[PDB]
């Protein structure tokens, strides 16, 4: 109906720099637009191995893949097949901070999702746990999304925790905004969106794997 | 068992000070600890009519009403009926900050619980909607909660907006420290907890009138 | 002419709580409010001994003595003798955050300048330089001073770093509003104020002693 | 004796994007390294007109153009001709990020010193100063600049003030890492750096010109 069918494939261009050290990053995957799921497979093809650690690329790589239930708005699906865009900071409580910017448009004749991305970050400190590369995981996290209803465009709010090798948690802010690239017809109300996300790595070339699993679900309480 | 019942009275005292204004808020209501709602009716008696808006003390008046899954350990039940203290800073976007310490204790023989706060704030902007008195209500929030094994505390963070008369949003961030008063036994894995608040005002003295609804729910995404 | 003479004696009394520990400090000392330098020895006479450093009160007990070139208009001196009021916050890095408000008054009688103090935080990690006093002194610093002239209030704005036994910095932001206790007639242009501030600590009953040294300089650059 | 004259050239490339929308922006211009003074001239060569105010970019092209004190060591300058690298964050008070990194080369040969930028930006609100362009200059300020001595590196600090056409102030924290491109041999105490940057605008190609004069000082006070 908007380009989706239960089962999609992905592809994933990154170009980037952080803490200076540029990299490229290329993935593939597999997607289940309605269950929430994707599950992607990443390369380095330039600047291998990272200085630093994956993690926090992760979601600097997709909203089309939340399960929302029908009568909350999806603003991400009625976006497609031509997609949208999003940006997005990151601010860590160490004080290095990045920023994402991706384009996301779907190739129905294909049965394709493609994200070009663009990562920029600093001040990573040289002792710390993400140059350093003692980072777990991302705890399961729970987002805000509002709609700027003369904008046409969503924020999103959540504050992330990564967890540590050596127990601890370190903490990071993602705001984002979301943009249709054309305009919606409708605007959801405010909702809540359940993440969960998850990293498993891969001598050769560096590689990686990622798993998401996201659900929507309205203000209302019981 | 811990000292509670279905029903439940409560009883707040705060003082404070804000923008260099100083108050004080008396309060009686009742309350469900295992439903997860009070509902509770406040008075100024010291520094009235207040000349920032009553919605910033919200916040300021009890985990014990949260309603709790058996499965997830209580912390706040657990720690009654000596009951918890608890600190919490509010970082507003215009740069205006509060901080709040609440003593908590249980009286099983009167069947009723005890709040003394201290509130205290600074740098609310003149031309702003708290000294303007221009906010509704708070939005309904998804608080993370997160244990601190080694010290036997807890850890709270949320992201709140406030409502604004015309229309917009007003950031404020919490960050809270949950204390039982003694060495709990057991400690929660980390965990959701769902808000809801509302307020109602009531010309002689200042009064008015807060409902809560709160619900904990796991890290598990089905 | 104000009130003041080249050398003046001050009084504090600070009533607080940090991390839940009541406390109550009593100050005197002698200081030149044309030279900018107070020097003052101040007392717990209540909660003490404190666990947590002394160098988180230090700011918390006055800028009429700050060094003026006579070009710069002093609004702080030209409020008294009555004198002014003013509130502060601090952002720890590690997320401690406090809030302070001191009201200043010049008795001219008795050649004596009064500050009442209120003080209040939370959220210092229990494992941390504050709660473990492993702080030293605060850097020197430079300060923003920014009229806002519809209010008659002045804003001030520091990036400020507590220096650590094993070696390290460690910031706290300080965002403050001055508010003289009645109208002004003239607003200064913005402006700097350097500063230096430093602590010697003194076991029957804990004591301590602050020097400040401050100066205030025109925006221009030659 | 480190590649340098009274008197130099420069040429700045930047490639950036800013809330979606990608530029590439070229400048020559005149300085004078020992004077701390530099004059330059933009010219946007890709994405032309710009839709957010140019102010945002201006730091974003030398602290080699510091006038420096003899006793204090000169770490930029000490760097050249090979030069050095730097990144920044910029955090807006309305929430808006951006994030710049820096190549900065010295051409002995040619008596030119080159700047290559990455700048990127998101979540600048569309009914903000900066996508309206509403913004004037930004005020004169003062930097600390820090030692990490284990690291051979430079942390700047300032907290920074753009002005408002219709009069008002827009706050943005600036956090810059500075590198050496080879290990350096004395390390500065720290100290400050006090700045003053001005924008002057240029209807066939956007155009326009900033003039910055900067001064170090020691951390003592007299």
């Amino acid at each position: 109906k908007h380009g989706l069918k239960e089962e999609m494939t992905m592809k994933y261009h990154m170009e980037g720099c952080v803490n200076g050290h540029k990299f490229v990053i290329t993935g593939e995957g597999i997607g289940y637009p309605f269950k929430g799921k994707q599950t992607i497979n990443l390369c380095v093809i330039e600047g291998g191995p990272l200085p630093f650690s994956e993690d926090i690329l992760s979601a600097g790589f997709d909203r089309i893949f939340t399960e929302y239930p029908q009568d909350i708005v999806d603003y991400f699906k009625n976006s497609c097949p031509a997609g949208y865009t999003w940006g997005r900071s990151f601010l860590f409580e160490d004080g290095a901070v990045c920023i994402c910017n991706v384009d996301i448009t779907v190739s129905v004749k294909e049965n394709c999702i493609y994200h070009k991305s663009i990562f920029n970050g600093v001040n990573f400190p040289a002792d710390g746990p993400v140059m350093k590369k003692m980072t777990t995981n991302w705890e399961a996290s729970c987002e805000k999304i509002m709609p700027v209803p003369k904008q046409g465009i969503l924020k999103g709010d959540v504050s992330m925790y990564l967890l540590l090798k050596d127990g601890g948690r370190y903490r990071c802010q993602f705001d984002t905004v979301y943009k249709a690239k054309s305009v919606p017809s409708k605007m959801p109300e405010w909702h809540f969106i359940q993440h969960k996300l998850l990293r498993e790595d891969r001598a050769k070339n560096q590689k990686w794997q990622l798993t998401e699993h996201a659900i929507a679900f309205p203000s209302a309480l019981a």
